[PDB]
């Protein structure tokens, strides 16, 4: 056995479908009782409902989460945080809105109450991305991990086919990732291999039937597991990718996990494929283009030029990515990451 | 999906081969440096040894760790602790110098770095049990639970044949009770699964090599698994029993888990065997008739009048298996649980 270090951190994870009839009680056990509601406007009347049914525990709400998380929309949320008398904050939505709400609890110490929406799995992880200049940069540490997490796959029926495959993806990458990171275990492992079976199996259950209640849990709960090993052992080249092309030049980041997923995975492999073996079982086939043949079977898109990427974008995409690089079983240095790019440009098979 | 809370606290475990030379290291990073080095008398050249590589870090060693957490050896420990200005605990050793540990952090507040030798499993439990003046009692808190432990299986190497085979059996009870916990969940169960599938590979290699590295470090990973599942969800006939039944009794505490492990994982694998079905999976496709074959092959004692039990004594047995109500997937009623205990009087099959 290789050696290893498991560590977990204080974290109370509520799951199970109406569990979010639950958001009050769980605002009382925390000895609190002033939310300030997040969203973004993709769910501006969900949380103002939610609002509403919180009635004096919640203090507001604030509808403007950004993708990218970037540093003015956090300025003007911790204004808002503070100006409410906002004890805690409850973020209903995807990967921005716990984005957001870790951006305030890393400024004010807020309490956080989570209730995803979508794969982005950011509500059982330490890592917080912020964008500023340009440049998205990420943080880890206790601040930042969500306190509470209520995970009600009723509230993922409305989540639209085309982003509920791309987030579904990136949920994927967080698993992929965790069997060679750096930090990588058996456990973490163990449940990388679990939340992608069940995404593999979910995936193309919710294209056929988006308010397929069961797919939509099984979803659900591999996205749990794929976001707790991100969190747990960390992320590599495929994530600072993403970081990179995300933050600089604004792409859809569901998307950009999606396009670049099957070439970074094939790029790791072909140094470290016993590690990456019980992902290509998954796909019955090689874990990169077997991802490759995946995506296609859920329709996500295949190419950054899809995503409004130039060739010329390209260079200075290569050399951002080697500042601050993540950890990578191969070396990552400009050359072979340009050339990553260029192939996710082009979108064919790897 | 059967909805659940999944809760963690605060733990880091350190797995490997030598990890125990990383001790110092451990208390650093907690930000301490005023160890109290605790282990039984037998251990004591192994304690103190320890504390001396330790240097500035160790304020001193108690070597008086006895069977059962006795008050008045917690009372002398907990008097040295304070005494030498001690800012946390070193376990090393047995469940019964983890014990200790535990009760100083009850009254003290003492961070916990617990180096096992044995499959106790007591390392990653929130469970007390101790006596004072003759009374056993048994506590469960978050305060009870060690912060960090460092499993290296070099130092497991000197653990009997015999024990290792009851020990590991009464490991494996943790987790195929895990299985149908009232409050299971799916990280619990996969951990209960891997730690079954860790144990029953690596117990039949201790008994043909006792001296196996590798047999060993599979073996200290199932019982990691294995006590993490008993801390973590509740326990239920098979444990009730055990309890019960070697404490009125003073029965060799392992060998009766051993004993009794076939016949109460038949019981409730009767009333959910699709609970008991990844368990059954490794086992032949029955999980309590497969268990009695796997105890065989490990050489256990495979009845209670092996254990010393007379024909006379089942009665009351029965009796007090009964007198404390408690929630079992299946009715726990005195008819069936006095044919329980016959056939496990008898060794029967399951």
């Amino acid at each position: 056995m290789q050696p290893f270090v498991y560590t977990t951190a204080p974290a109370r994870i509520v799951f199970g479908t109406g569990s979010s009839v639950g958001v009050a009680e769980e605002i009382r056990r925390l000895g609190l009782s002033r939310a300030l509601v997040l969203s973004t406007p993709h769910q501006k009347g969900d949380a103002e409902a939610l609002a509403a049914r919180l009635g004096p525990l919640a203090a507001g709400v604030f509808s403007d989460a950004a993708m990218h998380t970037p540093v003015e929309v956090t300025k003007r949320a911790v204004e808002a945080y503070r100006a409410a008398g906002a004890d805690c904050v409850v973020s209903l939505g995807g990967g921005s809105t716990t984005g957001l709400g870790k951006a305030i609890a890393l400024r004010t110490d807020a309490p956080q109450i989570v209730i995803p929406t979508t794969y982005a799995g950011s509500e059982v992880t330490p890592i917080l991305g912020q964008t500023e200049n340009g440049v998205k940069t990420t943080l880890r540490g206790p601040e930042i991990l969500p306190e509470v997490v209520i995970y009600d796959a009723e509230l993922t029926l409305g989540l639209p086919v085309g982003i509920s495959m791309t987030s579904g993806l990136n949920a994927m990458a967080h698993a992929a990732e965790a069997l060679y990171a750096r930090d990588r275990n058996p456990i973490a492992s163990m449940m990388a291999v679990e939340g992608l079976r069940a995404m593999i199996e979910a995936l193309p259950g919710v294209r056929m039937e988006p308010q397929d209640t069961k797919a939509r849990e099984t979803a659900l709960y591999g996205a749990w597991l794929c976001g707790t090993v991100l969190g747990a052992v960390g992320m590599s080249l495929h994530h600072k990718l993403c970081h990179t092309l995300g933050g600089s030049l604004d792409l859809p980041h569901a998307e950009t996990h999606a396009v670049l997923l099957p070439y970074t995975i094939a790029y790791v492999e072909q140094a470290v494929p016993d590690q990456l073996a019980p992902l290509a079982a998954l796909v019955g086939g090689r874990a990169g283009t077997g991802l490759y043949d995946f995506a296609a079977r859920l329709g996500a898109p295949a190419s950054l030029a899809a995503l409004g990427v130039g060739g010329e974008d390209l260079d200075a995409m290569a050399e951002l990515a080697t500042a601050n690089p993540y950890w990578c079983p191969r070396p990552v240095e400009k050359t072979a990451i340009r050339a990553l790019l260029q192939r996710a440009f082009e979108g064919a098979r790897p």
